[PDB]
């Protein structure tokens, strides 16, 4: 026990194994129906983990996970143990799936003041993990969910943490870590640590991702030379319709010196001001 407030019992879960609607390299995610406390269906996504000794790490997982608490945080539901074996991760369905992959879709019409509050909805829960001295390493439009109500919730997370689409993943041949060289700090890429200073540099390019609808970040620079494109001093340009001063607060989280970037609490602050005003 201990992590009994976090298990699901197995027939008061369905889950939909011929409906895919997601996959990572740790498992396949299914459409599922939940019947929760107030005895009501609700709708859930559930992560299948494939990959007894590790067992206990994923129970002890789940718990830690269970306290973090937040609007634009991803929330765990719970864990279900069955007679299959295969470890079962409870989530809330999210609508729109991820937020790269709705702003992509060309039939969406997000305004410009859509895509800014999304930013925002970032920020805050990214301004939440920080607090809790949580360092997320791999922040990115990929990994934010959008569900029914319009609401971001940071992913990729916890018991959720994996690659999902493996192409802008380096795999370090040595630690086996995930690098997504593309949304990393210019010491990340130098040193492999990761700090909340870094998880500020990459929501610098995921906000250029929103004013970008979606696009790939220096579509034209190689992987080697994004290092020296960055010692280089040179940065992503100013999208067309970015307002300049959310592209002001771009710069900011890519400066050089990790200290002098803001905080996610300074990053809130400023781009709800942004978003109220014009
Ligand atoms: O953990 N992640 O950050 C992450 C990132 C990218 C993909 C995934 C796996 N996909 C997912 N992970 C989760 C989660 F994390 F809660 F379990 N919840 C999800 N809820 C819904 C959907 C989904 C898939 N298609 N759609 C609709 C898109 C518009 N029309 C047809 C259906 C929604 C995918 C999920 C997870």
């Amino acid at each position: 026990q201990a992590v009994q407030h976090v298990v699901i019992g197995p027939s008061s879960l369905i889950v939909h194994f011929n409906e895919v609607i997601g996959r990572g390299h740790f498992g396949c995610v299914y459409h599922g129906t939940l019947l929760d406390n107030d005895g009501k269906k609700i709708h859930c996504a559930v992560k299948s983990l494939n990959r007894i000794g590790e067992v206990s790490q994923f129970l002890t997982e789940g718990i830690i996970m269970k306290d973090f608490s937040h609007p634009n945080v991803l929330s765990l539901l719970g864990i279900c143990l069955r007679s299959e074996g295969s470890p079962l991760v409870v989530l809330p369905y999210m609508k729109h799936g991820d937020l790269r992959n709705f702003i992509r879709n060309e039939t969406h019409n997000p305004t410009v003041k859509d895509l800014i509050g999304f930013g925002l909805q970032v920020a805050k829960g990214m301004k939440y993990l920080a607090s809790k001295k949580f360092v997320h390493r791999d922040l990115a439009a990929r990994n934010c969910m959008l569900d029914e109500k319009f609401t971001v919730k940071v992913a990729d997370f916890g018991l959720a943490r994996d690659m999902y689409d493996k192409e802008y993943y380096s795999v370090h041949n040595k630690t086996g870590a995930k690098l997504p060289v593309k949304w990393m700090a210019l010491e990340s890429l130098q040193t492999q640590k990761f700090t909340t200073k870094s998880d500020v540099w990459s929501f610098g390019v995921l906000l250029w991702e929103l004013m970008t609808r979606g696009a790939p970040p220096y579509p034209d620079v190689n992987t080697f030379d994004i290092t020296v494109y960055l010692l280089q001093g040179r940065r992503l340009l100013q999208p067309e319709y970015c307002p300049d001063p959310l592209y002001e607060v771009m710069l900011k989280c890519w400066h050089p010196k990790a200290e002098m970037r803001p905080s996610f609490s300074e990053l809130v602050s400023r781009i709800s001001a942004i978003f109220s005003t014009f």
